[PDB]
């Protein structure tokens, strides 16, 4: 009915044991995108760009809802007590609500603006449940419910990419119309819900470790294993020898070990002190990048690896760590004081350093002549007896991403962080019904360009049902924690501050406690 | 089935990223000019995007023109094949790791 | 830890209701706009309200001779009512009442 609500305002926390629920909920507002048409776009139609820049597709006259961020479900709060307290976490179950439709018509005379309600109105919504149309989700993109309960948002427009040369398509592109699906109809008084069960995932390491990779051994007990040690008897000509030792405690970087680092590709080092870096443009020239049917694409942010050495937290990759935007910072060319760049020294104990080789391989054969030559590794790829962590995940980053239909594909955890899904929380589509202005009383074939302007909002209500993995550590001493800081200041920190306006002052990742190897 | 969507092109055309990227190092012309500069993203610099997911392997292979007058004048069909030895013998990679035969238009 | 302004002191009291309108945006743009809106229709709400309150009493069995002191009205006229409405529509109350009428022995 008109004059009764089709849901309720939830949005709580329940921590249960081994489980936590989410509840959020949110005010949308969605307009009439495209004047209820669907546009072919381009690069052509951008205005042109170079070869990596090209692109075809389509925008449509639907938005879509999207929450694929975890403070769209976490409070800083409780985002403090999940860190705080567990080695991991993984989602398990949805449940989506969509209610409180209102559609609102505008009139705009010479000089005012009428906003009526329109009790005869529908949006059209529905999920892709079958996976048929193209996933823009996990691409991080804006547009998600809002940190701030508080917030009305504006839903995002949906548009999609297909295979393009230059400018132009192929026979091979895909025009997707999102019409030819079904969808419910709501009018003021309907309300729409689903339910969704998450793909077993392996639970995300919420920890960092306390051992490294090479620091696995006993440091008292020697190994029965020996290398090589020396090479020459001494100074002089004709001073060949082969000699052996046992490698023990007081030489650790010869020991034999079972397991290596894994994987890298490496980046260029940027200083935060700018006086350290070259006087020269290196951003796009100096990066690194991958290749694919002669377009080339930065590795952003690439392989997990860790950002730097100790002491060096000033460095970091040029493309190999996300950075986020603080609150009120613009879109071109800003300050670095304007941004927030992480940095995935936690895994410095098992993952290669960002800005550094792998190591050394020998490139010749020895001999009495020529001497040993060793050449630097710029790339390594999986060998067998790697081990490495995966990119840690954040309170402002992602949550999950869709692994591509191929025939194959290695370790699919997404590369920005988070859980990999062949079927993933599924595509909610959403569009106002258009509503035809009045008709000339003679007969047209043409099909009609003029509409009533009409916009819609309500609430939706996301719930989401995470397992945790609790820790039980015999460490002795005090681990470390995320805290907020006493010291006295202006404002206080995930709050709001005199002329209404949240902020997050910092990103906040997940691994505080520790394991060992 | 072939894929009707390329894997640097699995974006919404419309919608920027959360995500920056350095864009600027040098103020301009002149000595002393560094800096550090981001920006945000988007659907005019798809190239910078952040990315889940990356081609698969590759062992690269010398390129042969059918036309024959575009090809070296030498013998390079044994010494500039790529291959791959074992216990001292020297195997053609063939066909080897599937890769894309060519480029648009070639 | 009974109130030093008076009354009844409770760890639990009856707990604090909270109203608000839900906010209704008015036309947002028709291009993807990232911030939260800003624009909103004008509204207010109206209604009634209805408390119920279930009160104990203790009784006096007082075994004293004498009239007690009761509150009570005063008969000399006046231009108004006390507790009650002027010629204008204003109600007002004239003085404070206490609780303290009746006696009892320490």
């Amino acid at each position: 009915g008109v004059g009764s609500s089709s849901g309720n305002w939830h949005c709580d926390s329940q921590w249960l044991g081994d489980r936590v629920i989410t509840t959020s909920t949110r005010t949308w507002a969605l307009p009439t995108y495209n004047n209820h048409l669907y546009k072919q776009i381009s690069n052509s139609t951008s205005g042109g760009s170079s070869n990596d820049n090209a692109y075809f597709g389509y925008s449509t006259p639907w938005g879509y809802f999207d929450f694929n961020r975890f403070h769209c479900h976490f409070s800083p709060r409780d985002w403090q007590r999940l860190i705080n307290n567990n080695w991991g976490f993984r989602p398990k179950r949805l449940n989506f609500k969509l209610f409180n439709i209102q559609v609102k018509e505008v009139t705009d005379n010479n000089g005012v603006k009428t906003i009526a309600n329109n009790l005869t109105s529908t949006v059209q919504v529905f999920t892709d449940s079958d996976y048929q149309l193209p996933y823009v989700l996990g691409s991080a993109h804006e547009g998600c419910l809002p940190p701030f309960p508080a917030d009305v948002f504006m839903i995002p427009q949906y548009g999609y990419l297909t295979l393009n040369d230059g400018s132009q398509a192929v026979g091979r592109s895909s025009f997707y119309c999102l019409e030819y699906f079904p969808s419910q109809m709501l009018r003021t008084g309907n309300n729409f819900q689903f339910s969704y069960e998450f793909e077993n995932v392996p639970f995300h390491s919420s920890y960092a470790h306390s051992q490294s990779l090479d620091r696995l051994m006993n440091p008292l007990i020697d190994q029965y294993l020996y290398y090589l040690s020396k090479t020459i008897n001494g100074s002089g000509q004709n001073q060949q020898t082969l000699k052996f030792s046992v490698a023990g405690p007081s030489n650790m970087a010869v020991q034999g070990r079972n397991y290596i680092p894994g994987p890298s590709y490496r980046q260029q080092r940027v200083s935060t002190t700018v006086t350290q870096n070259n006087n020269s443009e290196f951003a796009w020239p100096g990066a690194s990048s991958w290749a694919l049917n002669g377009r080339n694409s930065l590795m952003n942010p690439g392989p997990a690896m860790a950002s730097h050495k100790e002491g060096e937290d000033r460095f970091f990759p040029l493309s190999g760590s996300l950075i986020f935007g603080k609150q009120g910072t613009g879109r071109d060319n800003v300050d670095a004081d304007k941004v927030m760049i992480t940095n995935e020294e936690e895994i410095k104990t098992t993952n290669p350093v960002a800005t550094e080789s792998y190591g050394q391989v020998a490139t010749n054969h020895q001999s009495a002549k020529a001497q040993a030559q060793t050449g630097w590794v710029q790339n390594q790829g999986i060998l067998p007896g790697m081990v490495w962590q995966d990119r840690d995940v954040y309170l402002q980053g992602p949550i999950w991403a869709k692994i591509p239909h191929t025939d194959g594909n290695f370790h699919p955890s997404p590369l920005m962080g988070g859980f990999g899904m062949k079927h993933p929380p599924p595509q909610i589509l959403i569009k106002n019904t258009p509503v035809p202005a009045d008709p000339p009383t003679a007969f047209n074939k043409d099909k009609l360009n003029s509409f009533i302007t009409q916009y819609s909002t309500g609430q939706v209500s996301v719930e989401i049902e995470w397992e945790l993995q609790k820790e039980n550590s015999k460490r002795w001493n005090p681990e470390i924690q995320y805290t907020s800081n006493y010291y006295k200041s202006n404002n206080v920190e995930f709050a709001v501050n005199t002329e209404g306006v949240y902020s997050e002052p910092r990103p906040i990742g997940t691994r505080y406690l520790t394991r060992n190897l």
